[PDB]
C-alpha cells in the first residue's frame, strides 16, 4: 500500500472525515473501526460519541499533514465514501481511536483487512487498560 496526500475539509464524526483528495472533495469512512456516533435518530448521540468525534477532529485539524492510505480491495463503499486508513503527522487516526478505547475494531471484510491485527492488538490493550468504552 502507499500513503497519498490529502487536505482536510471538515471532520464530520468520529469515523467520517471530508477531505480534498486529488483535487476533489470526498467523504472518507475510516477503515476497520466503529466509533460511537453523534448522528443517528435511532439512538441520537451515543455514549463516547462526542468524545470520539472531538478526538478525530482535534487530531486532523492540528496536523501538519494528512495522508490517506487505501487498502487492497474496494476503495469506496455503497454510499460513495472512500474507504481508507487516515494518517495525521504519520500517526494512524484509526489506530489512535482504538488505542484510546474510543472505537472498536469493525467487522472485517477481506481483502480490506491489511492492518487488522495491529488494530486488534491496540484494542486488546485499551480493553486491558479499561479505557473509555471499556471502562
Amino acid at each position: 500500500l502507499h500513503k497519498e496526500p490529502a487536505t482536510l475539509i471538515k471532520a464530520i464524526d468520529g469515523d467520517t472525515v471530508k477531505l480534498m483528495y486529488k483535487g476533489q472533495p470526498m467523504t472518507f469512512r475510516l477503515l476497520l473501526v466503529d466509533i460511537p456516533e453523534t448522528k443517528h435518530p435511532k439512538k441520537g448521540v451515543e455514549k463516547y460519541g462526542p468524545e470520539a468525534s472531538a478526538f478525530t477532529k482535534k487530531m486532523v485539524e492540528n496536523a501538519k499533514k494528512i495522508e490517506v492510505e487505501f487498502d487492497k480491495g474496494q476503495r469506496t463503499d455503497k454510499y460513495g465514501r472512500g474507504l481508507a486508513y487516515i494518517y495525521a503527522d504519520g500517526k494512524m487516526v484509526n489506530e489512535a481511536l482504538v488505542r484510546q478505547g474510543l472505537a472498536k475494531v469493525a467487522y472485517v471484510y477481506k481483502p480490506n483487512n491489511t492492518h487488522e491485527q495491529h488494530l486488534r492488538k491496540s484494542e486488546a490493550q485499551a480493553k486491558k487498560e479499561k479505557l473509555n468504552i471499556w471502562s
